[PDB]
């Protein structure tokens, strides 16, 4: 029994064929309601044969990568490049346990000494998310990257990077509309760009946007968030209606 497998390619990618993806991403991880805004599965009790699903990668080189990612909080968990798969580092022996479950036929296994998150990926790969292009050519190169690993041809600075752009092109991209917008505008226009204050302060709030939705009462938070409009300005937000078109999906709480 094999995980949901999903297909994306970046070679002539277009603006339809990547909206297609994301919205493909989102139907899978949402499989498991009521709520106006979807709610990810809950990590206690859920099962390991519905814990992940796979995003598999290729490029113009038609080399291939094959991502796993965590349904309860959609976050890439690891990846396969051939022989080998690597995961990151585990939060708690749970988390551990589950990861034992993916990608069962590789000879070679190997655990990261580090996680998976933004702070740490952005000091391995000696670069912040604000420096980092966005688009499908720095897709199509990570996506090079990210098997190169696997034989020796890409130092770990370069693997950083490489899963900076990933985890904010599918992950990210999945999460918030007005991210996968904002991919879908390098497409359209052929332009890498990296991203402005106003993508990065929504990734980093996806867990405290999560928290206020889900405790509101009437749609009505409790403390206002504040967000950032794309010329660095900040504002602040008390309601879930504002945000609707901006998020697609929330971590349980
Ligand atoms: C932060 C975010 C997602 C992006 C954004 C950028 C703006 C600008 O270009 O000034 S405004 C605005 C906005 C408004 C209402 C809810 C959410 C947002
Ligand atoms: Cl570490």
């Amino acid at each position: 029994k094999q995980y949901p497998i999903i297909n994306f390619t970046t070679a002539g990618a277009t603006v339809q064929s990547y909206t297609n993806f994301i919205r493909a991403v989102r139907g899978r991880l949402t499989t498991g309601v009521r709520h106006e805004i979807p709610v990810l599965p809950n990590r206690v009790g859920l099962p390991i044969n519905q814990r992940f699903i796979l995003v598999e990668l290729s490029n113009h080189a038609e080399l291939s990568v094959t991502l796993a990612l965590d349904v309860t909080n959609a976050y890439v968990v690891g990846y396969r490049a051939g022989n080998s798969a690597y995961f990151f580092h585990p939060d708690n022996q749970e988390d551990a346990e589950a990861i034992t479950h993916l990608f069962t036929d590789v000879q070679n296994r190997y655990t990261f000494a580090f996680g998976g998150n933004y702070d740490r990926l952005e000091q391995l790969a000696g670069n912040l998310r604000e420096n980092i292009e966005l688009g499908n050519g720095p897709l199509e190169e990570a996506i090079s990257a990210l098997y190169y690993y696997s034989t020796g041809g890409t130092q770990l600075p370069t693997l950083a990077r490489s899963f900076i752009i990933c985890i904010q092109m599918i992950s990210e991209a999945a999460r918030f509309q007005y991210i996968e917008g904002e991919m879908r505008t390098r497409i359209r226009y052929n332009r890498r760009s990296a991203p402005d204050p106003s993508v990065i302060t929504l990734e980093n709030s996806w867990g405290r946007l999560s928290t206020a939705i889900q405790e509101s009462n009437q749609g009505a938070f409790a403390s206002p968030i504040q967000l950032q409009r794309r010329n660095g300005s900040k504002f602040s937000v008390y309601d879930v209606s504002i945000l609707i078109p901006i998020i697609a999906l929330m971590v349980y709480r």
